[PDB]
């Protein structure tokens, strides 16, 4: 658009093509997202959701969304760190920061609903920020909470804690926890790991729209097997983020007080930009 000069195509997304652009009025570099009234209302409310761990929506040019620009996303970083693995102190700092952003948005009744590594942006200062926050409501299974896969219509902020659980496990193991090709394959990958849910562990699950009594019954695996060699604090946190039951699932604000974060620090990553 006339205020901007597109500098380079960054890539793509569920919403459209993403470009690095330069504001000609001010020389600021931004991310410009070309999208494919209640939507623009909703998208616009997102302008007021400012937190240091949420990528800032600067304006909405009715659609192009102009966002604050960051050089790298967590998927690129993990891919680069795949041989060696991200050091624990950094995983912990990132998790802590993402929990802060979530707790903020969740306090304002705003959910992401589509968290994935390509949506988590990182800088050289050690920050990590949530991109595309809110855009789903305003208008890749791998990070989807089981309530959504089972057809719940009124899912909650819990869904983002699940997604972040899955990411936390991926940073630690250097492998996606639940890499599904179908909703059913997504769900079976989950069940094969945490076991097939039932009323014991998830009260009301059997009433979910897509629940089937004929689901194969798998036994739960130990978390020490799922995220070796994460320590006890980390595993304990992770198990609470990955509870089937959305009401048992730890809140972002609760997670921040977990003892895994007792010695959280803010390391700086090794970025090649
Ligand atoms: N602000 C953003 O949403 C973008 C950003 O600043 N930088 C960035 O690399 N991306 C991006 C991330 C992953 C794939 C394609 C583009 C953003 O979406």
């Amino acid at each position: 658009m006339e205020n901007f000069q597109k500098v380079e195509k960054i890539g793509e997304g569920t919403y459209g093509v993403v470009y690095k652009a330069r504001n000609k009025l001010t020389g600021e570099v931004v991310a410009l997202k070309k999208i494919r009234s209640t939507a623009i209302r909703e998208i616009s409310l997102l302008k007021e959701l400012n937190h240091p761990n949420i990528v800032k929506l600067l304006d909405v040019i009715h659609l192009y969304l102009v966002f604050e620009f960051l050089h790298q996303d967590l998927k690129k970083f993990m891919d680069a760190s795949a041989l060696t693995g991200i050091p624990l102190p950094l995983i912990k700092s990132y998790l802590f920061q993402l929990l802060q952003g979530l707790a903020f948005c969740h306090s304002h009744r705003v959910l992401h609903r589509d968290l994935k590594p390509q949506n988590l942006l990182i800088n050289t200062e050690g920050a990590i920020k949530l991109a595309d926050f809110g855009l789903a409501r305003a208008f890749t299974l791998w990070y989807r909470a089981p309530e959504i896969l089972l057809g719940c219509k009124y899912y909650s902020t819990a869904v983002d804690i699940w997604s972040l659980g899955c990411i936390f496990a991926e940073m630690v193991t250097r492998r996606a926890l639940f890499p599904g090709d179908s909703e059913i394959d997504q769900l079976f990958r989950i069940f094969r790991t945490l076991g097939t849910p039932d009323e014991v562990v998830w009260p009301g699950v059997t009433s979910m729209p897509d629940y089937k009594p004929s689901f194969p019954k798998w036994a739960r695996q130990d978390f020490s097997k799922v995220v070796p060699p994460l320590d006890e604090d980390g595993r304990s946190l992770l198990s609470q983020m990955l509870h089937y039951d959305p009401n048992k699932r730890i809140s972002a604000k609760a997670a921040l007080a977990h003892p895994f974060f007792q010695d959280v620090t803010k390391p700086v990553p090794h970025l090649r930009l």
